[PDB]
């Protein structure tokens, strides 16, 4: 159990723009907490002369991030009045309140004051701090429960008072508590001694942000494939579990041994063994000629089985995949939701913004991209046509089979092209600050490593679906 207390101050020495701007600061933390899987109760006070409570941790709302955002959205800086004082003992008495009893021992509390540390009024504030301290019976027995509190300043604008800052915060070793709001670093590393990693660990399209993080830390679940021949070929995949990887069929031949196959992930220098590549049972690269299609990759997907089970860390996560209960928690859904409520969620009728990686030079990089899946679909699919060896291709939908999605283009943007050695990789879509895996990358119309018509088509997940259900049903994953 966890309570976040949201005190900010609104004074006329804070000023109009930062106190927007500390809403932002306070609203990021909540969407970077949530996305994280944890539900705290929010408590959200204002303060001047008096304190505005706009969230009490007791009301059954107040663990509604989207809720509590929506209020801290609402909140005008003209709202709170009196602005003449700032009493700040009093604030810290309203979170007194919220905490008073007229489990509670299993509960922690964590404060964050943001204030420019200028108390004209009341007395001292660390008295509360100490008053809260004695009535969650902390530093009594030498059980000390120093874990059950935080008390976090954020000193706002450029005429901040260090010491009054420095004075309430909580004082923790190899821990910072007090940081100016401008330091974003400093706020940064605050996230992380708040949240606990290692209950978000078993968590689907995770990523640990942190400026230190590496390619790795930033795509966790990318998996490099090689394998040796004739020409050495390159692919792309995804970790989907601790056992499988999800990449394009068209990386591997019947002929390619086992052995002859190795994968690579989080920034490892070993490689790992597989144990055996699961085609989907539909692909047939050779199963369209007579229709004017040399190579045909619908159902281009693969599952390469490990023969070690992986182990996640900040370095290696799974991704989440389509209509598992992964991805409807990543998405912040209730536990009623459909399949079909995720894609349309995920894959509206439109121009859908999303990423793939790509590998440019040593270092992982994220290509934003388009997704035309609106009225501008049709037209990125015709594009199909300049492709080498289509040019006769007698209907063009049978090649654009209803297993594709189509990027690349001029509009709505310049959308960058996969190269080859991204196929295989995963076709991405960003949402809740989570990361879901929607296609993956399959073929292009030109080789641009450009032309209106440089398209790219990956297989939709939702598409085959029914397969990764099957192949993956032992995996702890959870399909709907
Ligand atoms: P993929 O690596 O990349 C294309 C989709 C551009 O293609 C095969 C030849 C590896
Ligand atoms: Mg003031
Ligand atoms: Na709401
Ligand atoms: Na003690
Ligand atoms: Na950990
Ligand atoms: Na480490
Ligand atoms: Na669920
Ligand atoms: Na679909």
């Amino acid at each position: 159990s966890m309570n976040i207390y949201l005190v900010l101050d609104g004074s006329d020495s804070i000023g109009a723009s930062n106190f927007t701007g500390a809403k932002k600061v306070l609203v990021n933390l909540i969407e970077k907490v949530a996305s994280y899987g944890v539900k705290p109760r929010y408590g959200l006070v204002t303060y001047a002369t008096y304190p505005k409570i706009w969230v009490k941790v007791s009301e059954a709302d107040s663990s509604n991030a989207d809720w509590v955002t929506k209020q801290l959205n609402e909140i005008n800086y003209e709202d709170h009045k009196l602005k003449s004082g700032t009493n700040t003992k009093k604030a810290l008495q309203a979170v007194y309140s919220m905490m008073s009893w007229p489990g509670w021992n299993r509960t922690r509390h964590v404060i964050i004051l943001m204030t420019d540390g200028l108390h004209n009024m009341g007395g001292d504030p660390i008295t509360v701090i100490d008053e809260i301290r004695d009535l969650l019976y902390i530093g009594k027995d030498r059980n000390p429960r120093e874990d059950y509190l935080d008390v976090y300043v954020f000193g706002v604008g450029p005429l901040v008072n260090q010491v009054n800052i420095n004075a309430l915060a909580s004082k923790k070793d190899n821990e910072q508590h007090v940081c100016k709001v401008k330091d974003m670093e400093c706020l940064e590393d605050v996230f992380y001694q708040m949240i606990d990693e290692s209950q978000s660990l078993s968590l689907c399209g995770m990523v640990w942000e942190h400026r230190k993080g590496t390619d790795y830390h930033k795509q966790p679940w990318q998996a490099k494939i090689s394998v040796i021949r004739k020409g050495h070929e390159s692919c792309m995949g995804a970790v989907v579990s601790e056992y499988f990887v999800l990449t394009a069929a068209h990386c591997f031949t019947v002929d390619d041994k086992e052995h002859s196959i190795k994968v690579s992930v989080g920034g490892e220098k070993r490689d790992l063994e597989i144990e055996v590549v699961l085609f989907h049972p539909n692909y047939n690269i050779n199963g369209k000629k007579e229709a004017g299609i040399p190579e045909f990759y619908d159902y281009d997907v693969a599952l390469i089985k490990l023969k070690n089970k992986l182990k996640y860390g900040q370095t290696i996560r799974p991704i989440c995949l389509p209509c598992t209960e992964g991805t409807t928690r990543a998405l912040r859904l209730p536990p009623t939701t459909t399949c079909q409520q995720q894609k349309e969620e995920l894959l509206p009728a439109q121009d859908i913004k999303a990423l793939f990686v790509s590998e440019e030079e040593k270092k992982l990089t994220r290509k934003e991209v388009y997704i035309k899946n609106g009225d501008k679909k049709g037209s990125c699919e015709r594009d199909a046509q300049y492709a080498p060896g289509y040019d006769k291709v007698k209907d063009i939908s049978e090649v654009v089979t209803p297993r594709f999605l189509c990027t690349g283009g001029v509009s709505p943007y310049a959308d960058p092209n996969t190269c080859r050695g991204d196929s295989g990789g995963p076709l991405i879509v960003h949402k809740r600050s989570r990361f879901i895996q929607v296609g993956v990358i399959s073929w292009g119309v030109v080789d641009v490593c450009v032309p209106a018509h440089a398209r790219d088509f990956h297989i939709n997940l939702f598409q085959v679906l029914p397969w990764l259900k099957e192949k993956l049903q032992d995996e702890d994953l959870g399909f709907l």
